[PDB]
């Protein structure tokens, strides 16, 4: 199952290119609410809150890019 590994999230906004690895966690029975999880280049890990418009815009601008082919 693996429930939400982030009990709290990030409400303050920040520039995305700093994130070396932006990976969001999917939702399901393990966790009804979806949670984001970026990894700052300084070796930090901050879960983001999609309730804001910057977290969802930052994840969209960071995810929307060359993926394959």
């Amino acid at each position: 199952e693996l429930r939400c590994q982030c009990i709290k999230t990030y409400s303050k906004p920040f520039h995305p290119k700093f994130i070396k690895e932006l990976r969001v966690i999917e939702s399901g029975p393990h966790c009804a609410n979806t949670e984001i999880i970026v990894k700052l280049s300084d070796g930090r890990e901050l879960c983001l809150d999609p309730k804001e418009n910057w977290v969802q815009r930052v994840v969209e601008k960071f995810l929307k890019r060359a993926e394959n082919s």
